[PDB]
Order: C-alpha cells, then structure tokens, then sequence
C-alpha cells in the first residue's frame, strides 16, 4: 500500500529542522517558469494525484512505523519528524492539514504564471508544504504530454486548414501508439489521458480507466481504436506469403476501417505490386466508412510517405481537391507511425504541402515522442517557497542565482488574474488584495484532506480547445 | 485493479483474427538491436513477471470488464472472449507462457537474444504477442540500469586516475530524479535499476520495490544525508543566509550534511559566508561528518571550477600521491544541475586538467538519469521469429528494404559462449546442432509461475564493473 510518508525526496525528512525557528506558515507555488517555443501550457492532471494520493486519511500509526524504521536504515541516523506526523494522525484522524488552490484544469496560461498554490493550514505543520513538493512537481508530466500534443494538433489544424479548407477529422489525426514505450503501467494511464485532452484516438488502452475514475466524460469511452496489424501478423505467413497476410486481413475486417503495416519486406513492392495490382480489387471495393490504412514503418519519414503517396496516386484514381491539392480515392488513406515527434511532423505536413498532397490523406501514430521524449525542463515545470510567516510577521521569500537570471523565483503570495486586454497576469507581494485586476482565477480544489473542487474530462476538453477551432 | 486483458496495445485485440489458420505456437523474442552503449545490463523482467503476469490473472470479472471497453472502444465486437475464456476454464486463469531470459544483471552485448516467449497450449497461439506491450516496458529498467553503469565507468577511470583508487565510488552518482519522472510507478523501478550499480538515492520509491521483488542481505538497497533545499535557505530572508547556513550546520554537526549555497550568490557564499563568517564551523568537524557544498546552476563545468578555485584558497589545500589538489576530508562538493552521462564526462575531465582530484566530488542526477531516456536508445524490441502452422514450423522474419537495422532474427533462438568466451545468439534453432554448448538462457516464468529468480545482491554481483573486478 502508498504511503504519503515514503513518498518524498530523501532529503526533506531533514528540512524540519532546517527552517527558521518560529515559522507558522510555509507558502509555495508551481509555475512553468519563462526562459530567455511553448509559449502556453494547458494545466492538466493534479486533479489525478489530489484523488490518488492528497485525499483522506492517508496517515496511519503502522505508516509512521514503517517510516521510521526505513528512514533509520536509509539515513543510518534517527532523523524523522514523528512527532509531526503524530500531530496530523492525532488532531486531524491523518488528513493532510493543507490548502491547494489551482487554475481550472484545461486552462491554456502562458509560461511564467502561477498555476498553483500549496500552503499549511495549522502552524504545527509548517514542514508539511515542502513534503508533498515531489509528488506534486510529477504533475509536470500530464501537463507537458497535453501541452506537447496540442502543439501538434495547431500544426495539424495549419495544414489541414490550408490544404482542404477545413478542419474535418483533425481530432484523429494524431493517434497514440505510446504504451510500449513509455516508463511504467502508471506512466501510460497517465500520459495517454494527456493526449486524449486534445485528440480521440489511442492504443494505449490505460488511458481509458484513468479519465473514468479521476475526471469522467458524457460519452461512455474517451479515446477510440481501430483494427490494425502489426509486423507478427504478416510476417507469420512467410516472406513469400506477404500478398495472402494482406488479403486475409482485409478479408476479415471488411466492412470497418482496417490499418494493415506494409515494410515487412518491401514498402514500395507493397505498395505498387501488391495492393496496387493483385489485391487492387478487393481495396476499390470498400466503404468510404471502411478504408484500408496503409502504413508504412520505415525509412527517412518524409521521404517515405511522399514516395507512397506517389505509388499510390498512380495505382489509384486521384482526384484535386477546391484547394488545388491531390487527394486519394476515399475507401485509401495512409498512416505514418515511425519517427513521428513535433519537430518531424512539422516537416512531414509541410513537405506534403509542397507536393500538393492534402492532409486529408494521412494520419499520424506517434508513440515515445508522444509519450516519453519529453522532461520537466521541457517547461520549467517547477515549485518554490514564496511566502512564510516567522514569529509572526510575513516574509516575501525567493531565490535569484548571481549566474542563472532564469531561475529567479516570486515573492511574496500570488493570484492569478485577466488583464483589461484579456490575457494572464500574476500579481504579486499580496497585491491581488488590492482588488485592481478582478477576481482571482486560482480556486481552492483541496482542502484539509478534502478535494473540494473538481472538473469532468468534458470540461477539461473544452478549455483546451484551439483559438482556431473556437473559429 | 490491474487487468493484464486492459494491459495491452488496442490493435493486438484484433491479432486473433489476422495470424494465418491454423497456427499452434508463436514464438518472439527480445533483445537491444544493434545499429555508444555497445552493451546493455538486463535488469527488471522479474518485477514484470511478479507483480503483472504470475498467477491468476484472469477472472470472470475481468473478462467482462474488458469485454464492455473494448466494444466502446472499437464501436463494435471484436474482443477475443472465447480465448480469454479458455484459459480461464482450462488454467484457473494462470497463463500458459514459458519466458527464459538471461540472468538478471546479466552485461551482454547488443543484438543478443534476451529473453523469449512462446505459448504452451496451442489454443493460446495469441497470447505470445498479447504481452509483447508489458515485456517491452522492460526497456526502461535495462535502459536506466546500463546508462548509469556507463556513467560509473566514467567516474572510475577518472577517480582512478587522479586519485589511485576506487574508494568511494559507489556513492559518487546520487539519484534527486524522483520529482522529474513522470509517475510514481516509474519513479521505483528508475531508482531500483540506479541502484545496481550505486548505493546513494533520494529516490525513497526504490527500495520497497527492491524489498519486494528482489531482495537485499542488507536492512536496505539504497542511503541518503541530509541536506538542505532552496527553501530551507530563503525561507530565513535574503538578508540571512548566514544564518541559515549556520542553524543548518550546527543542527548536523555529527553526520555529514549538504547545503544549497546558490540561491543568491554562489560565490559569495564560498568565498565570503563559508570561506570567512562561518569557516571556525567548517574546519572543526570530522572526516565522517563534512559539509558538502552544493552549487545548483550557471555552466556546471565552469561553476565547479571556479567554486573549488575558492574554496583551495580558503582552506588547507593537500596534494595526494598522484599529484592532483585536494580539500580537507571536512570539506566536499556535489555538483546536482545538469549532470548527464554527457556532462558528468565534461566536468571530470575539466576538474583532471586543472589538477582536481575526483575525490573531491560528487554527482546528483535528476531528470538526466531517470527520465531523459527512451525506448530507441539502446533499440529495445520484441519480435516474433517463429511459428507453427499447420504442424509445420517456419523461420519468419521483418527486414524492410528502406533500413536493414530493423532486420530481425530467424527461428528459434539460443545464447551461447564462444571459444573466446563471449556471446554468441544462434538462430534457425542452430544451437540444436551443440556445435556451441548449452543455452545460457534459462526459464524464468512457466505456466503461470516464476520458475527462476535473483536476489539484488547478485545483481549486482553480474553488474560490476571489469575495473571492480
Ligand atoms: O495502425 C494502427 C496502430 C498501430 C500501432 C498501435 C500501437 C502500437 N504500435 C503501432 N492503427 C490504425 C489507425 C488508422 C486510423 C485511420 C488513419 C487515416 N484516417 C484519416 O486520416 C482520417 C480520415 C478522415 C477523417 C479523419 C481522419 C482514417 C483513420
Ligand atoms: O544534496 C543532496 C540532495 C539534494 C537533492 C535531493 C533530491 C532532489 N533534489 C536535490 N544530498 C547530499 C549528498 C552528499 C553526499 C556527499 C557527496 C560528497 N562526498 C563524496 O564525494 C565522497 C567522499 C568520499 C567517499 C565517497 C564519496 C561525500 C558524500
């Protein structure tokens, strides 16, 4: 079972005796600190690790206990705050005596504003603050992984937007291949709910039971698949059997949408010679609601998708979208899952956008770089004391190294505000008590072991949204 | 709870479907496919094994569970009930699998066999690749446990040179990754994979996963010292640092203790608050209780440098045999911003060419050993090489035209020593012929049970490193 109490760095079983005597308050915030792009980040997941971890009774004599004796071990020292772990066990049934406030989950704030606030609630706990830092700073993952992917949906949204006129299907256009490649069974439930704040399609089957315990949707399921073979299917045929592989898959999945991988040997031969000629007839035959998805695996990406899009639209009837650009027959379409991250998507649509292929043919799998490729200084996801109070009198803490200018912190409490043209501003040193900037967008979400605000995936999803797709 | 039939990549609910007729086994394997890293440790299939797959796996309840996702998921019925079913009724659920892997902790060279898979019922042909998505996560384990034995070669060769030993060594790369990895999850099996090669982490998630799944003749796997953070130091107002520095101090004045001194002025601190104010506190204690100075940003090579140009011309400054500058054994630095393999590399060379000694030094390492790390870095992959079909096994294979490094390997594979004493992987079921002795590998999971098993303390025996031994 977790315990809230072997569930920090190492080091902060030490800090309660480390702060200035006398201290009652200890005030610190998380931001996603600006750096001399991702210039926005959508503020997704706390409400996940508030629910897990945070709520409830989450201290208990034998969890103490075990604490002590680990930490004795690992410290070869009796350092530990019992006595302060009792108190909370004692005075508050073992609830955390703290105060969480948040911006809405979904949010879309630009870097360098506060995005949350943790403080103690009782003077007695103090240290406590600063404790639950590690746990919380992990929220940096789901908000980098919804951050990143909406980064990819505008590119998507550019092209799509440009070469067709619209912005049709675009929520399946980014598909999650991730789960095998990510870090742990946590890591995928969570990752894969980041991404489906902003598209509809995953393999990553975790995601699914995650967004119905923690967040909840309207709609039965959050995120959708589709038949799809993968490398062992074909290859389980023989080398000479490849053409009997395809025609049997697309046999069984005949009338749904069926992705079929066509490199086990030779993605153009594939292409050209077998589902261009032999197996033509059973690929004219299908649904508009039932394509064939051909995807390749392999190769320089760019140079690959353009080079079967160039087989294709030579085997296949091809006609010139209102845009002026090339689109295949509706029952084919293409999807590219290797390589695929920010950067090389970027180069993938632009590159089809030079040769006239519509974006209306492709669809992208991405799967470590969806998922993996990415840390926490990606958006200085970071937490820092700002504010305490000692014997009595407040102080505005921070920290601002002589040789780094960008990790300078805030001083001072914090709140969140819409300026008068309609963008973010954090006020602080307190001044949001000046009442000057309007209400504080930051809203108590737990309280004393409470979660006391919470929002559904449909919200969340709403709050994402594109500016591009608010038009 | 966990459900290993909601454990895997959707599309695989679709392979019952698509595998030709007939076939009664399928065979896959694992191995770190060759194209830096020329050899990998293999470490964490065995909590994979445990905590996922041992067992009974499958129940009613679960089967229906996945049952009512899927058909959402797909919008329509394409799940594999019956199957899953089968081993229900027949197996109480256990899986018929057979797995054999090398032995944990195991150096091998890449585009080794690793591990295999198969099925032991035909009805179960599926379930070989079913799994393929859990096995594969074995990735990160293998790929945290080989990056950090390549950064404790680096710190070897350089503290053998400058100091003419390895004393210390275990301790000279400390885990601070737990707040930079993406889950909790994650955090216990990057810190557990650290420490087969190390004994210093923050990262506290490590050793209940050790206790549990491995194992240690030792209380526990992993150690810390207390230290300060940015807040300990701030908190007391920007005009107090000293007196932060010295309630710190004082309160660990018999254990060792590490103090975050750049949240102002790096320098000054060194120079003028430890180096001046506070330097009677610093040079009254003991060998076993130093203080370490912790500098945590600007260029970490050039900040190192300069932070010990200070502190040798503040304190007594020794020259050991090898001539290389040391501090007083009551004065240490770590340097815990920015180090990876990469940089660790950079800053010890630095610290040799100005005459630094190694020992002078350690490294914490955050984000850059637990989470700056994927999947394509040492080529981590699982693929089927063979197959039964018709009672007629068949050697198959991928081998795109386009790049002949995601060749895979042919029939049924063994691991083999050669005459030279390394690695072999022999396929088309060639280590039958016994022209290369006995199959290194050996069962580890068999019917639902975990047939083989290592404690930590032999892990970490089969990761040492040639220069240890
Ligand atoms: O191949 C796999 C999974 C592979 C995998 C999974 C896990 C791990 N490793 C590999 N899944 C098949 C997905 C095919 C979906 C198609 C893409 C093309 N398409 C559009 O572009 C589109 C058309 C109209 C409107 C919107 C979009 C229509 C829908
Ligand atoms: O500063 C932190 C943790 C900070 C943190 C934690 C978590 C997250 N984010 C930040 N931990 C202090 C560790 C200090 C250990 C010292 C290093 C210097 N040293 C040797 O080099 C050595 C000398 C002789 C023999 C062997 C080694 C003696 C041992």
């Amino acid at each position: 079972e977790f315990n809230i109490l072997l569930a920090t760095d190492s080091y902060k079983v030490t800090h309660y005796k480390q702060y200035p005597p006398n201290t009652s308050k200890v005030y610190s915030y998380f931001e996603c600190r600006e750096k001399k792009k991702y210039e926005e980040t959508v503020f997704y997941g706390l409400q996940y690790i508030l629910n897990k971890y945070l709520k409830g009774k989450v201290v208990t004599k034998e969890k103490i206990q075990e604490a002590k004796d680990v930490y004795k071990e690992h410290f070869q020292d009796d350092v530990f705050n019992e006595k302060g772990w009792n108190y909370i066990l004692e005075k508050y049934d073992g609830h955390l005596p703290i105060e969480i406030k948040a911006v809405p989950e979904g949010f879309v704030i630009p870097r360098g504003n506060v995005l949350f606030t943790v403080e103690n609630t009782d003077p007695e706990c103090y240290w406590l603050t600063n404790w639950i830092e590690t746990i919380l700073v992990q929220s940096w993952y789901p908000i980098t992984v919804a951050t990143n992917s909406r980064e990819q949906k505008k590119i998507l949204a550019k092209y799509l937007l440009e070469t067709s006129g619209n912005l049709d299907g675009l929520e399946y256009k980014l598909h999650d291949f991730g789960y095998r490649g990510v870090s742990s069974q946590e890591t995928a439930g969570i990752g894969a709910s980041a991404h489906l704040v902003n598209f509809k399609r995953t393999d990553t089957v975790a995601g699914l039971a995650l967004i119905k315990k923690y967040y909840g949707t309207k709609d039965p399921v959050p995120g959708y698949s589709v038949p799809a073979a993968e490398h062992s299917t074909i290859t389980a045929w023989g080398k000479d059997h490849e053409k009997d592989a395809f025609e049997h898959i697309v046999t069984q999945f005949s009338s749904v949408p069926v992705s079929v991988v066509s490199d086990s040997y030779d993605i153009y031969n594939a292409c050209e010679k077998i589902w261009g000629e032999d197996l033509r007839h059973l690929i004219v035959s299908r649904s508009t609601q039932a394509p064939l998805i051909i995807r390749p695996d392999s190769g320089n990406p760019l140079d690959t998708v353009l080079k079967v899009l160039e087989i294709l639209g030579k085997k296949f009837p091809v006609t010139e979208n209102s845009k002026g650009y090339k689109l295949l027959p509706p029952y084919l379409r293409v999807i590219q899952g290797d390589g695929v991250d920010i950067n090389t998507l970027q180069e993938i649509v632009e590159g089809m956008k030079q040769k006239m292929w519509s974006i209306e043919n492709i669809a992208f799998g991405s799967g470590g770089g969806l998922l993996q490729k990415l840390t926490r200084d990606l958006l200085n996801c970071s937490f820092k004391c700002s504010y305490v109070v000692t014997n009595g009198l407040g102080i505005n803490v921070f920290k601002d190294p002589v040789a780094d200018p960008n990790k300078r912190s805030k001083k001072g409490r914090l709140s969140l505000h819409r300026t008068p043209a309609g963008n973010f501003v954090t006020l602080e040193e307190g001044k949001g008590d000046l009442e000057e900037y309007g209400q504080d967008l930051l809203h108590t979400v737990f309280k004393n072991g409470k979660v006391t605000k919470s929002y559904s995936f449909d919200e969340i999803r709403k709050n994402a949204q594109l500016n591009i797709e608010l038009e």
